[PDB]
Protein backbone atom coordinates (compact mmCIF):
# COMPACT_ATOMS: atom_id res chain seq x y z
CA UNK A 1 0.00 0.00 0.00
CA UNK A 2 1.30 3.75 -0.87
CA UNK A 3 -0.36 7.29 -1.13
CA UNK A 4 -2.40 7.40 -4.19
CA UNK A 5 -4.02 11.03 -2.69
CA UNK A 6 -2.57 14.08 -0.97
CA UNK A 7 -5.44 15.82 0.66
CA UNK A 8 -4.04 19.23 1.36
CA UNK A 9 -7.77 20.71 2.05
CA UNK A 10 -7.08 22.29 5.92
CA UNK A 11 -8.96 21.61 8.74
CA UNK A 12 -13.37 21.99 8.55
CA UNK A 13 -12.96 22.05 5.22
CA UNK A 14 -14.49 18.62 4.20
CA UNK A 15 -11.62 16.30 5.43
CA UNK A 16 -13.28 13.36 7.23
CA UNK A 17 -16.10 12.97 4.59
CA UNK A 18 -12.96 12.97 1.69
CA UNK A 19 -11.33 10.81 4.09
CA UNK A 20 -14.03 8.25 4.21
CA UNK A 21 -14.87 8.94 0.52
CA UNK A 22 -11.72 7.70 -0.35
CA UNK A 23 -12.01 4.67 1.86
CA UNK A 24 -14.65 4.07 -0.14
CA UNK A 25 -13.04 4.52 -3.35
CA UNK A 26 -9.71 1.89 -2.58
CA UNK A 27 -10.91 -0.03 0.18
CA UNK A 28 -7.69 0.94 2.26
CA UNK A 29 -7.44 3.08 5.47
CA UNK A 30 -7.04 7.28 4.93
CA UNK A 31 -5.26 8.87 7.43
CA UNK A 32 -7.12 12.39 9.33
CA UNK A 33 -6.29 13.84 12.79
CA UNK A 34 -9.07 11.37 13.93
CA UNK A 35 -6.73 8.88 13.48
CA UNK A 36 -4.39 10.26 15.72
CA UNK A 37 -7.30 11.23 18.50
CA UNK A 38 -9.16 8.05 18.46
CA UNK A 39 -6.59 5.12 17.47
CA UNK A 40 -3.09 6.19 17.13
CA UNK A 41 -2.26 9.63 19.87
CA UNK A 42 1.48 8.03 19.78
CA UNK A 43 1.71 9.67 16.45
CA UNK A 44 1.97 12.99 17.86
CA UNK A 45 5.25 13.11 18.96
CA UNK A 46 6.62 11.72 15.79
CA UNK A 47 4.42 14.49 14.28
CA UNK A 48 6.09 17.33 16.82
CA UNK A 49 9.90 16.37 15.82
CA UNK A 50 9.12 16.46 11.86
CA UNK A 51 7.69 20.29 12.60
CA UNK A 52 10.52 20.93 15.07
CA UNK A 53 12.66 19.54 12.44
CA UNK A 54 11.44 21.87 9.19
CA UNK A 55 12.21 24.82 12.22
CA UNK A 56 15.42 24.03 11.80
CA UNK A 57 18.32 26.26 9.77
CA UNK A 58 19.67 23.14 7.95
CA UNK A 59 16.41 20.59 7.93
CA UNK A 60 17.30 16.79 7.33
CA UNK A 61 14.83 16.00 4.32
CA UNK A 62 15.17 12.28 4.48
CA UNK A 63 14.83 12.54 8.53
CA UNK A 64 11.26 13.99 7.36
CA UNK A 65 10.39 11.53 4.75
CA UNK A 66 11.14 8.80 6.55
CA UNK A 67 8.92 9.80 9.44
CA UNK A 68 5.94 10.63 6.92
CA UNK A 69 6.40 7.02 6.08
CA UNK A 70 6.11 5.00 9.00
CA UNK A 71 3.02 7.47 10.15
CA UNK A 72 1.74 6.67 6.72
CA UNK A 73 2.39 2.89 6.53
CA UNK A 74 -0.59 0.96 5.69
CA UNK A 75 -2.59 4.14 4.12
CA UNK A 76 -3.94 4.94 0.58
CA UNK A 77 -4.63 8.65 1.54
CA UNK A 78 -3.90 11.68 3.86
CA UNK A 79 -6.45 14.34 4.59
CA UNK A 80 -6.69 17.39 7.03
CA UNK A 81 -3.89 18.47 8.94
CA UNK A 82 -1.54 17.98 10.56
CA UNK A 83 -0.50 15.63 7.28
CA UNK A 84 -2.00 18.73 4.72
CA UNK A 85 0.93 20.88 6.08
CA UNK A 86 3.34 18.57 4.88
CA UNK A 87 1.70 18.41 1.12
CA UNK A 88 5.05 19.18 -0.77
CA UNK A 89 6.91 17.07 1.14
CA UNK A 90 4.38 14.53 0.24
CA UNK A 91 4.32 14.96 -3.37
CA UNK A 92 8.03 14.62 -3.50
CA UNK A 93 7.94 11.11 -1.71
CA UNK A 94 5.11 9.90 -4.21
CA UNK A 95 5.42 11.89 -7.25
CA UNK A 96 2.31 9.37 -8.69
CA UNK A 97 -0.36 10.51 -5.99
CA UNK A 98 -2.73 13.30 -7.02
CA UNK A 99 -3.44 15.99 -4.54
CA UNK A 100 -7.25 16.92 -3.50
CA UNK A 101 -7.80 20.43 -2.36
CA UNK A 102 -11.01 20.66 -0.26
CA UNK A 103 -12.11 24.15 -0.15
CA UNK A 104 -15.52 26.12 1.04
CA UNK A 105 -16.59 29.60 1.64
CA UNK A 106 -13.99 31.00 3.80
CA UNK A 107 -16.39 32.75 6.37
CA UNK A 108 -18.43 29.33 6.85
CA UNK A 109 -14.67 27.84 7.27
CA UNK A 110 -13.63 30.64 10.18
CA UNK A 111 -16.89 29.42 11.93
CA UNK A 112 -16.46 26.27 12.17
CA UNK A 113 -13.17 26.37 12.83
CA UNK A 114 -14.15 28.85 16.01
CA UNK A 115 -16.60 26.14 17.00
CA UNK A 116 -14.55 22.55 16.89
CA UNK A 117 -11.22 23.40 15.84
CA UNK A 118 -9.71 27.55 17.55
CA UNK A 119 -11.82 28.78 19.76
CA UNK A 120 -10.38 32.43 20.79
CA UNK A 121 -8.49 32.81 24.00
CA UNK A 122 -11.63 34.89 25.36
CA UNK A 123 -14.20 32.25 24.41
CA UNK A 124 -15.34 30.26 27.27
CA UNK A 125 -16.22 27.04 24.98
CA UNK A 126 -12.41 26.87 24.54
CA UNK A 127 -13.04 25.24 28.45
CA UNK A 128 -15.41 23.07 27.15
CA UNK A 129 -13.77 21.82 24.17
CA UNK A 130 -10.62 20.97 26.46
CA UNK A 131 -12.82 19.67 29.08
CA UNK A 132 -14.02 16.97 27.04
CA UNK A 133 -10.49 16.24 25.45
CA UNK A 134 -9.49 15.46 28.54
CA UNK A 135 -11.83 12.21 27.95
CA UNK A 136 -10.33 11.09 25.25
CA UNK A 137 -6.65 11.46 26.86
CA UNK A 138 -5.72 14.50 25.23
CA UNK A 139 -3.39 17.06 26.61
CA UNK A 140 -1.19 19.93 25.90
CA UNK A 141 1.44 17.95 23.73
CA UNK A 142 -1.84 17.32 21.22
CA UNK A 143 -2.38 21.03 21.28
CA UNK A 144 0.82 22.42 21.00
CA UNK A 145 1.27 19.66 17.59
CA UNK A 146 -1.86 20.43 16.36
CA UNK A 147 -1.37 24.64 16.82
CA UNK A 148 2.33 24.45 14.91
CA UNK A 149 0.94 22.48 11.97
CA UNK A 150 -1.32 25.22 11.62
CA UNK A 151 1.33 27.30 11.80
CA UNK A 152 3.84 25.35 9.64
CA UNK A 153 0.98 25.43 6.71
CA UNK A 154 0.10 28.95 6.89
CA UNK A 155 4.31 29.74 6.57
CA UNK A 156 4.26 31.63 9.91
CA UNK A 157 6.46 31.37 13.27
CA UNK A 158 4.59 33.72 15.25
CA UNK A 159 1.06 34.72 14.46
CA UNK A 160 -2.19 36.17 16.60
CA UNK A 161 -4.63 32.97 16.27
CA UNK A 162 -7.15 35.44 17.56
CA UNK A 163 -7.12 37.62 15.12
CA UNK A 164 -10.13 36.51 12.53
CA UNK A 165 -8.69 38.55 10.14
CA UNK A 166 -5.60 37.21 9.87
CA UNK A 167 -6.74 33.57 9.39
CA UNK A 168 -8.80 34.50 6.65
CA UNK A 169 -6.50 36.07 4.64
CA UNK A 170 -3.84 32.85 5.74
CA UNK A 171 -6.73 30.64 4.52
CA UNK A 172 -6.62 32.15 1.23
CA UNK A 173 -3.22 32.82 0.23
CA UNK A 174 -2.87 28.81 1.64
CA UNK A 175 -5.39 27.99 -1.10
CA UNK A 176 -3.63 30.37 -3.64
CA UNK A 177 -0.38 28.64 -3.04
CA UNK A 178 -1.70 25.32 -2.93
CA UNK A 179 -2.63 26.12 -6.74
CA UNK A 180 0.32 27.72 -7.68
CA UNK A 181 2.85 24.71 -5.90
CA UNK A 182 0.72 21.82 -7.81
CA UNK A 183 1.19 21.49 -11.54
CA UNK A 184 -2.76 22.40 -12.68
CA UNK A 185 -2.82 18.23 -13.93
CA UNK A 186 -2.08 16.76 -10.65
CA UNK A 187 -5.05 18.96 -8.24
CA UNK A 188 -8.20 18.75 -8.00
CA UNK A 189 -10.30 21.66 -6.14
CA UNK A 190 -13.29 19.93 -4.44
CA UNK A 191 -15.39 22.29 -3.39
CA UNK A 192 -18.01 21.44 -0.43
CA UNK A 193 -20.99 19.91 -1.82
CA UNK A 194 -19.55 18.91 -5.03
CA UNK A 195 -20.19 14.76 -4.42
CA UNK A 196 -18.76 12.45 -6.37
CA UNK A 197 -18.58 13.12 -9.94
CA UNK A 198 -15.34 15.27 -10.11
CA UNK A 199 -13.54 13.74 -7.71
CA UNK A 200 -14.14 10.05 -9.20
CA UNK A 201 -13.46 11.54 -12.53
CA UNK A 202 -10.09 12.96 -11.22
CA UNK A 203 -9.14 9.53 -9.66
CA UNK A 204 -10.66 7.67 -12.94
CA UNK A 205 -13.05 4.83 -11.39
CA UNK A 206 -16.40 5.48 -11.38
CA UNK A 207 -19.23 6.70 -9.17
CA UNK A 208 -19.81 4.50 -6.65
CA UNK A 209 -23.27 2.71 -7.25
CA UNK A 210 -25.60 3.21 -4.63
CA UNK A 211 -23.53 5.00 -2.10
CA UNK A 212 -23.83 8.54 -1.03
CA UNK A 213 -20.96 11.25 -0.70
CA UNK A 214 -20.50 10.82 3.12
CA UNK A 215 -21.51 14.03 4.87
CA UNK A 216 -19.60 13.68 8.25
CA UNK A 217 -18.04 16.39 11.15
CA UNK A 218 -20.28 18.90 11.20
CA UNK A 219 -19.92 21.62 14.28
CA UNK A 220 -23.12 20.67 15.95
CA UNK A 221 -22.24 16.69 15.73
CA UNK A 222 -19.00 18.15 17.03
CA UNK A 223 -20.34 20.21 20.15
CA UNK A 224 -22.86 17.39 21.12
CA UNK A 225 -19.92 15.21 21.57
CA UNK A 226 -17.58 17.88 23.65
CA UNK A 227 -20.90 18.27 25.75
CA UNK A 228 -21.70 13.95 25.60
CA UNK A 229 -17.86 13.64 26.62
CA UNK A 230 -18.10 16.25 29.74
CA UNK A 231 -21.17 14.81 30.55
CA UNK A 232 -20.50 10.83 30.71
CA UNK A 233 -16.79 10.70 31.03
CA UNK A 234 -16.47 7.99 28.51
CA UNK A 235 -16.20 7.63 25.06
CA UNK A 236 -17.34 3.66 24.61
CA UNK A 237 -20.75 5.16 27.03
CA UNK A 238 -21.59 7.70 23.99
CA UNK A 239 -20.29 6.26 20.80
CA UNK A 240 -23.59 5.00 19.80
CA UNK A 241 -24.57 8.36 19.64
CA UNK A 242 -22.29 9.41 17.01
CA UNK A 243 -22.58 6.68 14.39
CA UNK A 244 -20.99 7.29 11.37
CA UNK A 245 -17.76 9.43 12.84
CA UNK A 246 -15.07 7.32 14.25
N1 LIG B 1 -20.93 16.33 2.03
C1 LIG B 1 -20.88 17.57 2.69
N2 LIG B 1 -21.64 18.60 2.28
C2 LIG B 1 -21.60 19.77 2.90
N3 LIG B 1 -20.82 19.99 3.96
C3 LIG B 1 -20.01 19.01 4.45
C4 LIG B 1 -20.02 17.76 3.82
N4 LIG B 1 -19.14 16.97 4.50
C5 LIG B 1 -18.61 17.68 5.50
N5 LIG B 1 -19.12 18.92 5.49
C6 LIG B 1 -18.79 19.96 6.39
O1 LIG B 1 -17.36 20.09 6.48
C7 LIG B 1 -17.06 20.51 7.84
C8 LIG B 1 -16.18 19.50 8.52
O2 LIG B 1 -14.93 19.47 7.82
P1 LIG B 1 -13.70 18.66 8.41
O3 LIG B 1 -14.01 17.18 8.35
O4 LIG B 1 -12.45 18.96 7.62
O5 LIG B 1 -13.48 19.05 9.87
C9 LIG B 1 -18.37 20.64 8.53
O6 LIG B 1 -18.83 21.97 8.35
P2 LIG B 1 -19.68 22.70 9.50
O7 LIG B 1 -18.85 22.79 10.77
O8 LIG B 1 -20.03 24.09 9.02
O9 LIG B 1 -20.94 21.92 9.78
C10 LIG B 1 -19.22 19.69 7.79
O10 LIG B 1 -20.59 19.97 7.98
C1 LIG C 1 -12.28 16.21 18.13
C2 LIG C 1 -12.48 17.12 19.34
C3 LIG C 1 -13.38 16.41 20.36
N1 LIG C 1 -11.20 17.51 19.95
C4 LIG C 1 -10.83 18.89 19.60
C5 LIG C 1 -9.61 18.92 18.68
C6 LIG C 1 -10.06 18.86 17.24
C7 LIG C 1 -8.83 18.77 16.37
C8 LIG C 1 -8.01 19.87 16.58
C9 LIG C 1 -7.20 20.30 15.53
C10 LIG C 1 -6.36 21.40 15.67
C11 LIG C 1 -5.59 21.75 14.57
O1 LIG C 1 -6.06 21.01 13.44
C12 LIG C 1 -6.33 22.08 16.90
N2 LIG C 1 -5.51 23.13 17.05
O2 LIG C 1 -5.60 24.29 16.10
O3 LIG C 1 -4.61 23.15 18.20
C13 LIG C 1 -7.13 21.65 17.96
C14 LIG C 1 -7.97 20.55 17.80
N3 LIG C 1 -8.78 20.12 18.87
Amino acid sequence: TTIQVIGAGLPRTGTNSMKKALEIIYSKPCYHMYEIIFKKQSDISIWQQLIDETHKTTSDKRKIYNGLNELLNGYIATTDLPSCSFYKELMTMYPNAKVLLTIRDKYDWLYSLRKVVLPKSTDPWKLKIEEGDQVLGIDSNFYKMSEDSLKFAFQKNHINLDDDEILLECYDEYNRLVQEIVPPERLLIHHLGDGWESLCQFLNVDIPNGISYPCANSHHQMTQLTEQLIKHKSLDDIIHMFPGLI
